[PDB]
């Protein structure tokens, strides 16, 4: 028979999750019916979650998405275990953003473009563009950054205001420290602000169809 | 309660889209129930759209998919804004194919393999294979081309009859002009014709299950 | 009207598939409602299939997933044609694992991480981690291997106990023979066993929600 389900659901009971949690989603955010949002997740105001995105906070938790951010088609957010079966927090898998602990922290005015992925432990600072098919894992991406399409940040801290060229896989802190800077003449210098404006308007337009 | 929705839908009203449009889909095309097709989209005859694909024509529009083409699992089609909020067409984000304007143009007998992405402005010429996990953005891919798995074309024109080796990210016109040619002994020389034959038969078989 | 469908379905009748087959899924496996599983597929015990995964055995068949393996969000399994329209088996597109023929063979205790893809003909040996956004096509990956995020294996045999560095695309047997070995001090040496433990527990937790 037809597959009947809820796409916004609590996470399952496991040895590291005694008490199930359901997503906390601002009334102004739009969650596409063909997106999936599971578990201990906070979604801020004016956020657009597109078809085929999967936000799954059932292993490492919590997963936060700030105000006016977007999670585009096929994007995945997931995280390594943050608390072991013996009730001990796995500090290496927990990110600290302003005195609060997260598995994945997506800041405000952040664009996660189509088919990208941010896997915890990870943090992405405000007004950053994570390009199409890009990857972030075990990293902290600063504010006002640009990850071009197919770039990746693994095990590093990307300083504020830097970009990663298309296709480059950054795996060492020495490499991350030498990334190029966003300047006004850089091709993606204005991309994130335009994308956030478009996506905040799409969230409202789609909300008016539900 | 269960998530109830239509997977083939009109696009939302926004400042660049006063009048919503619904997809125009040929009766011989097959759209999987777990694919999403939104907005100002034209889908040609005998096209197969597989599970988890997302064709979203709500920002840049229109998005065209020609006859006997295929949009495989997890493929995304989306596009940059083609008309600003002041009603002016953004010509840099509009592609011209035979005297008609598109955000994304996918030609006839084109295969978009699993997890690939074509982001407008972009055009993909007839009888071209866009490989698994490949990426096309701000580019024109000619006819009878092959993008091997994990290749990418960004900001360039790929001449007719050329291929991009697996994993290569092409970002300059000088690089695109020097791509290798498809010859009969090239490993993917016959791939697209076989894939189109298989996919046209799958579209019909799946249509017979609906 | 709302899109009503079954996400676990038989494959379509085609010239290479006279008699449709439906998936054989162990009662202990968990198939997310937003995953798709089509055709001649065998899923073993304690397997977790996550949101937006697509397992499609309608071209090359069969597709096997062994016990205690996981198919994470947005993963695709598909395969090249294994039998032509003249009823002849295409031996180059068929993989042999223990005296049985498969289009795609995923062994036991194998992790297919988010957005990865394994395209037949292909085999992945037991206790192997296929990282985030990785790709396997026309290859045999041995047991106890690690494909780091964004790595790829195309047209090769990856010897048992080896790893592929993040972002590396391996397309020649000479390259595959020289891959580095997994040792206890290697960063991903314990990853797969932890991931399988977590995923077997998630499968059970999610089963308790259905
Ligand atoms: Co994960
Ligand atoms: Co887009
Ligand atoms: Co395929």
């Amino acid at each position: 028979t037809v597959d009947e389900f809820s796409n916004i659901r609590e996470n399952p009971v496991t040895p590291w999750n005694p008490e199930p949690s359901a997503p906390v989603i601002d009334p102004t955010a739009y969650i596409d019916p063909q997106a999936s949002v599971i578990g201990e997740v906070t979604i801020g105001a004016n956020v657009m979650v597109s078809p085929m995105a999967s936000i799954r906070s059932d292993e490492g938790m919590p997963i936060f998405v700030g105000d006016r951010s977007n999670v585009q088609d096929g994007v995945v957010l997931h995280a390594l275990e943050t608390i072991n079966e013996e009730g001990e927090p796995i500090e290496d898998n927990i990110v600290e953003v302003d005195g609060k602990e997260y598995a994945v922290y997506i800041g405000n005015n952040v664009s996660l473009a189509h088919q990208s992925q941010v896997h915890g432990p990870a943090a992405v600072g405000d007004d950053t563009f994570i390009g199409m098919q890009a990857f972030v894992f075990k990293s902290k991406v600063g504010n006002n950054c640009v990850l071009e399409p197919r770039s990746a940040a693994i095990g590093v801290t990307i300083p504020d205001g830097r970009y990663i060229p298309a296709g480059m896989v950054v795996t060492s802190q020495a490499e991350a420290d030498k990334l190029p800077e966003v300047t006004d003449d850089y091709a993606y210098s204005h991309t994130n602000e335009a994308v956030v404006y478009v996506n905040v308007h799409l969230a409202e337009g789609y909300k008016e169809t539900s």
